[PDB]
């Protein structure tokens, strides 16, 4: 393990350097300008910091300095921050003033890769490998006029959510220490959530937006895969299209997510790369104010909602009924085969073989529970420990036999398969002649290491992973002290180890965020911010 | 061959009747419309034709009636018409006025499905198998007032560029009775070519829209793979999307390839299949005249140009520079990689074994060639093959090693190098500076049955399936008595078997069409469609 050590080393120095850079810089600031009122600046909306941008009543180099402050505060207590972007007071001065997001700093999950700096995915073969390029939505950010200020923790591999890796640590939730933050986009989370960015990037290939966003309190969005450029984002497995991996916004309010969509949906990200259809963002749409019809559901039958999910769900139903919208029963259809044979089935079609590369000669985090024993395991003793494990623990069991390897002629026909399931939805979708759907969430936050130990949990955000629809969240409640309570009669449906698992990591959070899950079909991520908007404004009005 | 013989013969029953059904109802329109004159209203332009059907100034009775005669007597000398599709009457008395494609007949590949009929792709086991509804585009070219009228022919399994079956037969260029009509979309090329529809549908994996618009001389487009919904299109390999199928427009000119999209690009569309991204057609790039800055390549150094191809792409060249366009020299990077590694591996990644359960006790067509035998060998056979090929034919060992079965694992492998690829050549490209590229496309026809012999001059249309760039053919010539001459000359630049064939092939076509391809970026299509716009207007005025 020396390459490992030596590794660690090296990150953690590196770390410990930016994190200086960062202070004598804030602190520069701060000698030249001691009559700037921070905490005004920082709590201000992302809307209403950017109009004082764009009229000039603040200064991008105020707003950068106070924001860059304020990271370094909370960095403190979650460990969130793995890099200062360090050329970011250069882009400072050279912001285009016309950029819809002149003057913003924003925060990037590790693997958005920025030149000069690694993306190492807590993996130590990466460490140590600068890219040479900004990645293709760092790019556009820039020509709107953003500041990419730090990089953001995330899991080894990003493939978990939870957020620890050997080369940086474990990241915190802001709202309770003995908390996971979510992940894999944890560090935005815990980061966003603390104050310290108005606005960042993340990923999510089966919830790596949604668990952090929900854990931490905050929105985010995880639109169709293609609807943003994933040209230069690092990532550690190659060629896996059946589930596709989706990148989008995390701030504090929907505005915010709409503003950066708005943002990056323009003729620069187009260009910069033609693979993405050029659709602009629709304002109409996502300004809309008429009634919905929304489909919902409570529990998705897999997953058992804790009770301050359940909650969650019926009082935003409630509301929005009040408001006018027409709230109808619905529930995708076939949703064990769609996680067991679909979901899992895509992501290690061959087996792990790919996915256990990375971790060669490195150190694994136990916050992967035992993932890389289990992938590790020959293909017939999978199938073995499937059959003795299935009349008992069928769950385990579907999942153990759909991560073994198999060839291109059985990958195609999973294909063919999961084309037809979203067809199969779609249909679904159409005969209720739905708008949008109202979905719970997980949450509230696991304790540390158990998300891990808890891989059934991922239900409720991997299935629009699978169909690839739009997906976002929106706080909607804090957990009571009769919801914390009530988990102590938690049983899940199937009483197997994830089951268990979540029972206890649930517990002990009383006061913790809570959301709720808002789906629109693909391509229309227009009308998932505005269900998201109608959310947030039912459910926390002054987020406004 | 039991069930295949009797699948034959009911094929070529319900297409006898089908054809006595067309006969019919042209008779009888005719006897009750003895003063129509027929010949100018099929020589209308597609947009004329669409004004007056809007004006009232011709009924759509006339036009559907009067195409639906021209079809069944152009049937007669090529034999491209499968199916009559016989609740088109009705649809005819029920076209919304408003449609953008109101009263206009249309001729749609037998893969698009249509209620009540087979889409066999000359497949025995399809036969008696009638589709329960109508495809996605199918219900839009609907809503948009067209007639869908004819299921055309393809080869079987439409995996050929060729077109012959064991249930329906041989489809033959209208040009040339000895020649292919090209294909898979060949009975479109054949029926859009002789007069006998204004406007169809095909679909294209290595160049089947592309081909019989190239040996028909009629203009196609191949879009983006997504850019139009495949929901309901009758196929036979499912999951593979490595290489991607794509559907266009076929017609006699590039106005009505444009009315068609901006048809189909519509709101129907986007709700009928929520998967296609919602991109409306944007008329301002279409109908933009700035210079544009055109790559070109005359040869991709794999397949060898025929001197009337290499004189087409010249004369083109020569013209948009006259006309102020910047040309500059192009060429993707690695095409013997993205044709032998990429393309063949995408289209035969399990070996062939998920297309081979097509043919499980049917018959082979001729026009097929090998490809099933080949397909058929052990994957130790094919390697064994391939490097005993290698010093000599490295062409054909390549294709031999690459249509071997792999892991899912080696699956992802490719994907990611097709990937990777794409971002490749989108770097040269934007290096350069390019708009648009202009390249030789295949011709001119090639004798019947040789499609499937000459397997290397894909070459051409395949590149840009494996990049899934929008691309498109436009005719600009035909060949002279020197160009047919000098074939004599083509040695092909491989000199393996299929270079052989070409050059015999390729041979007696004096007097027919010879187009040039002309590519976009992904999602480009109104751009791809203005540069075809371009070449047609220099090339060939009148059109
Ligand atoms: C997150 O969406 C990952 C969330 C964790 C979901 C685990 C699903 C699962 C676990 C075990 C068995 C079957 C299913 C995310 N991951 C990435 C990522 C990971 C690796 C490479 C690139 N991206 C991005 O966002
Ligand atoms: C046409 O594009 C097919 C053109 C012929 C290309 C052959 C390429 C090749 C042959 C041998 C070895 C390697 C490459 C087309 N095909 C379809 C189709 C075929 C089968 C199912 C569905 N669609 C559609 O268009
Ligand atoms: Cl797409």
């Amino acid at each position: 393990r020396q390459k490992a050590r030596g590794a660690a080393t090296r990150a953690r120095q590196k770390q410990r350097a930016s994190l200086e850079t960062m202070d004598k810089a804030v602190q520069r600031f701060r000698l030249q300008n001691p009559d700037l009122d921070s905490e005004a600046l920082l709590t201000l909306p992302l809307l209403q910091l950017v109009q004082k941008l764009q009229s000039g009543e603040l200064s991008p180099e105020a707003v950068f300095f106070t924001y860059l402050g304020k990271a370094w505060e909370v960095n403190k207590g979650t460990n969130c921050v793995t890099s200062y972007l360090t050329d970011c007071e250069t882009q400072l001065s050279q912001a285009p003033r016309q950029g819809l997001l002149y003057g913003v700093p924003v925060s990037l999950k590790e693997c958005f890769s920025y030149k000069g700096h690694d993306s190492t995915l807590g993996l130590s073969l990466n460490e140590g490998m600068p890219s040479e390029s900004d990645c293709v939505v760092v790019q556009v950010l820039k020509l709107q006029g953003a500041v990419p200020f730090v990089h953001t923790n995330v899991p080894q591999s990003m493939f978990s959510y939870d957020c620890s890796n050997p080369l940086f640590g474990q990241t915190m939730n802001p709202w309770k220490s003995s908390k996971s933050p979510g992940g894999s986009s944890g560090g935005e989370g815990a980061l966003i959530g603390s104050g310290g960015s108005p606005l960042g990037l993340g990923t999510d290939i089966g919830g790596s937006i949604r668990f952090p966003s929900a854990f931490c309190g905050i929105c985010g969005l995880k639109p169709t895969g293609n609807r943003l450029s994933k040209s230069g984002l690092k990532g550690c497995v190659y060629g896996q299209t059946a589930v596709q991996l989706s990148l989008g916004p995390m701030a504090r309010d929907v505005e915010s997510l709409a503003l950066c969509l708005k943002a990056l949906l323009c003729e620069h990200l187009f260009t910069l790369d033609p693979t993405v259809p050029p659709l602009p963002f629709r304002e109409e749409v996502y300004r809309s104010s008429r009634p919905l019809r929304v489909g919902y559901y409570e529990t998705d039958n897999y997953t058992m909602p804790s009770p301050a999910m359940r909650r969650a769900l019926i009082e935003t139903k409630q509301r929005l009924e009040a408001a006018g919208h027409t709230l109808i029963p619905f529930l995708p259809n076939n949703i064990p085969y769609a996680l067991e044979v679909l979901s899992t089935g895509g992501l290690f079609s061959d087996g792990g073989r790919s996915f256990l590369q990375n971790f060669k000669g490195d150190f694994v985090d136990p916050c992967l529970g035992d993932l890389i024993l289990i992938l590790r395991l020959p293909s017939w003793f999978k199938r073995l420990l499937s059959l003795l494990l299935k009349p008992l623990f069928p769950r385990l069991a579907a999942f153990l036999n759909n991560m073994r390897p198999r060839s291109a002629e059985k990958l195609w026909k999973l294909q063919h398969e999961i084309e037809m399931y979203r067809q199969s939805v779609i249909a679904q979708w159409k005969a209720m002649n739905l708008d949008v759907l109202l979905t719970p969430m997980l949450g509230p936050a696991l304790d540390l290491n158990t998300p891990g130990r808890a891989t059934g949990a991922v239900s409720y955000t991997m299935l629009y992973n699978c169909l690839d629809f739009p997906a976002g969240v929106v706080p909607v409640t804090t957990v009571t002290a009769e919801d914390d309570a009530q988990m102590e009669l938690y049983k899940g449906y199937f009483g197997d180890i994830w089951d268990i698992i979540l029972k206890k990591a649930m517990k002990n959070s009383v006061g913790l965020p809570v959301a709720v899950q808002c789906v629109a079909l693909p391509w229309q991520e227009e009308l998932c911010l505005r269900f998201m908007r109608e959310v947030e404004q039912l459910m926390t009005p002054q987020k406004q």
